[PDB]
């Protein structure tokens, strides 16, 4: 489980990123 | 099954980056 | 399968509002 809640969040945080 | 959750998250990233 | 289809519409969509 934790390997699949990594994996979401770090190609979450570009996106999140590129408004800042 | 958690592979194939974090893939259908991560693969729609490109979705909201090409909306902002 | 799914994450490919999106990722192609992802790309498609600005296509089409340059024309309009």
């Amino acid at each position: 489980a934790p390997a699949a809640a990594a994996q979401a969040v770090a190609g979450l945080a570009p996106v999140a990123a590129e408004q800042f």
